């Protein structure tokens, strides 16, 4: 029932052709006017960016994204190109690159499958097939293994129980099962808790989590936590956090993408872009309350140049 707000809204008055002309002017000739590019791309929403891309190609017979890639470099390029990616294909594309090539980007698989709604997951699967002529499930199963793979496959079904009647007996039963699983460090008969966390309704699991706290004295996350956690544990954590609050999950994700030396820029960019028109405002709020600091301040200290300027404009 929760209603969320993003930080990027449709620009007005909108003129796709004028914006396309401005972007071309900013790139034509040696060098680049990065300032104009970031000001336009961060202030026009995703749908508007697609209209600008179409106008750009009609006026010049050039591809806006290809030109941005040739003109820009580093993190700034990645951010601008990610902003340009159609909202409808963003996740399919992210998942494709998370599984393509050597190794697997478990973080991306986990982040997306744990936080997307059933409707969003259904779109992802259809788009993946349409765009890449491949079955997403088969691709994921081929690049992942074990319990981690199975929980991902469960989430991929986008078939979690719908919110409905409260089942007190089941809440207690599930809480008892998870308590015992937690005491066993989530390494015994994993199938049982994968069914519970992957398929029970969001409303039911929130009740189960509260009961779990009463039984153990700890919140379920506290028993699954720790750096020395495996892929399954990280997915369990993401699922639990998203069941509670997707915005809080992303606030924490942003926090850890910047806490400590260096930056997980791929994650910072991915989250800022993907959530910009959904719940980034709520994310900002959760960030400030849960970390005693503003997202704006953390970004300002961790980034620089046009990349930073664009990120801050997105943050709003
Ligand atoms: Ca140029
Ligand atoms: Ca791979
Ligand atoms: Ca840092």
């Amino acid at each position: 029932a929760k209603y969320t707000r993003g930080t990027v809204t449709a620009f007005s008055p909108f003129d796709a052709r004028a914006d396309a002309e401005a972007l071309r002017k900013a790139m034509k000739g040696m060098g680049t006017d990065e300032e104009t590019i970031l000001k336009i791309l961060t202030s026009r929403n995703n749908a508007q960016r697609q209209e600008i891309a179409s106008a750009f190609k009609t006026l010049f017979g050039r591809d806006l994204v290809d030109d941005l890639k040739s003109e820009l470099t580093g993190k700034f390029e990645t951010l601008m190109v990610s902003l340009m990616r159609p909202a409808r294909i963003f996740d399919a594309h992210a998942l494709k690159h998370a599984i393509k090539g050597a190794g697997t980007n478990e973080k991306v698989l986990t982040e997306i499958l744990a936080s997307r709604t059933p409707a969003e997951v259904q779109n992802i699967k259809q788009v993946y097939m349409q765009e890449y002529e491949a079955n997403l499930e088969d691709k994921i199963t081929g690049e992942t293994s074990g319990h981690f793979q199975r929980l991902l496959v469960v989430l991929l079904q986008a078939n979690r129980d719908p919110d409905g009647r409260v089942d007190e007996a089941l809440v207690e039963k599930d809480a008892q099962v998870l308590f015992r699983a937690g005491e066993l460090k989530w390494g015994t008969d994993e199938e049982t808790f994968i069914t519970i966390l992957g398929t029970r309704s969001v409303s039911h699991l929130r009740r189960v989590f509260d009961k779990y706290m009463t039984i153990s004295g700890f919140q379920i996350e506290e028993t699954i936590d720790r750096e020395t956690s495996g892929d399954l544990e990280k997915l369990l954590l993401a699922v639990v956090k998203c069941i509670r609050s997707v915005p809080a999950y992303f606030a924490e994700t942003l926090y850890y993408s910047m806490k400590g030396a260096g930056t997980d820029d791929d994650t910072l960019i991915r989250v800022m872009v993907s959530r910009s028109e959904i719940d980034l405002l709520d994310i900002r709020h959760e960030f400030r309350k849960n970390f005693a600091k503003s997202l704006y301040q953390m970004i300002q200290k961790d980034t620089s140049g046009d990349y930073r300027k664009a990120l801050l404009l997105l943050c709003g």
